């Protein structure tokens, strides 16, 4: 597929608490990048930047522990929520806010996960975020 | 990929209650279509109609609120359930019946989501349904 | 895509209890294979064996009933967990441990689901496991 091979996947490998900057941006950070074909995933910002016009698939599963908060996690496209997922609060099991979607992106569009409500104190180990170009679009 | 570029994604953008017809069909309706490459998703019927033989990927996340019902949501292929997902009933958080699968479809096969058990009173805002042709098949 | 068309999907169609061997391996078994393009999914072992170097997408949803256990399900790559999902224990609804990810695999790498914690007594009907080659890689 040449320059139509674009894919990333990243995970949260520890239960370490959020940083001050993560608290300010509420952008969910993934420390371990498993795939980054095209180097279009910015691992410092946990943001995917589309290299070309196309249909992109995204999936995420944000895993939380008991921390007295319910959460809403949203896939953001240029600062606007496209889809959201939800998780509650209990002390029986880790639980996940999961969702996925296909979206059209232009070159330079940015996709990332934002904690719209709640916090991730206690860590978000086992959280995952991945995406790939399904096919490019011309015009 | 030419005529092998087929993709759709749709979401439920409001918490409005189901219509009379939705009550009769128990087919889950998505008011906002984000992607519809090939125009193979029938937005009036929330049904994907395969344009050609191939392997198709589908994912869904049906989000419910507290409404005194648990739900079973099934991906239907020509009126038969292929996969199902489940959600409970509580008043702490929105929660989702989520699943996904790859299936082979022939031209004219129809895929849609059906509420096999329960109801979506209180709305199903944030629900998502998407799919794409992974690759075509000949013969 | 020729030999770049690789895809599988399998489901658990009954609530039958795990076998002795399933108890010993804790590898989750799927009795009904819906898709197996390339015949790279070993249905006896519920293991996908990559035919070539590439980026592969995997998704799973393991559905449990009340059985006095919480579970952790992990996607294993050559015996090492890549991603995990979690489900609790209650008697209100079936519930699912769900996650998905993209990974790079070499020819001969093996991917399967393992019950890292808990059991699936009471069955795991409606569980699903699927995957496909997103694109091949050279070198
Ligand atoms: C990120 O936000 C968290 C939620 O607001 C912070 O935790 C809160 O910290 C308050 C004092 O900074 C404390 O009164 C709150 O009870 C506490 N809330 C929760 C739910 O834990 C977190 O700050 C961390 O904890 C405090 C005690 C300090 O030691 C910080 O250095 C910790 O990181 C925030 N983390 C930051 C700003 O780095
Ligand atoms: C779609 O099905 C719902 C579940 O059967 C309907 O709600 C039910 O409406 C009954 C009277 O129509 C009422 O006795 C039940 O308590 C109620 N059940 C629940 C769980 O809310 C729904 O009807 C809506 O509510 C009633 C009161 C009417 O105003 C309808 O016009 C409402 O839509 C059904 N909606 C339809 C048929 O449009
Ligand atoms: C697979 O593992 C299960 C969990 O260890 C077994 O169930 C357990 O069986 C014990 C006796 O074998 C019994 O004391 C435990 O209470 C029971 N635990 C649970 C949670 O059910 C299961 O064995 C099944 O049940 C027993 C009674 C025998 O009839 C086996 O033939 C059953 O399969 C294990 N299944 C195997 C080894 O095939």
């Amino acid at each position: 597929s040449g320059s139509a091979k674009v894919a990333f996947s990243a995970i949260r490998s520890t239960n370490h608490e959020p940083s001050e900057m993560s608290n300010r941006t509420m952008i969910i950070y993934f420390d371990q990048v498993l795939v980054n074909i095209g180097n279009n995933f910015d691992s410092e910002r946990s943001t995917f930047i589309a290299p070309r016009k196309g249909i992109y698939s995204f999936n995420f599963h944000v895993v939380k522990v008991y921390n007295r908060q319910t959460i809403q996690v949203s896939l953001m496209l240029n600062g606007w929520p496209v889809i959201s997922a939800f998780a509650g609060d209990q002390d029986v099991t880790r639980e996940a806010a999961s969702n996925g979607v296909l979206i059209q992106m232009e070159k330079g569009d940015r996709a990332y996960l934002k904690l719209e409500r709640g916090n991730l104190m206690g860590g978000w180990k086992y959280s995952t975020f991945s995406g790939f170009l399904v096919f490019p679009l011309h015009h």
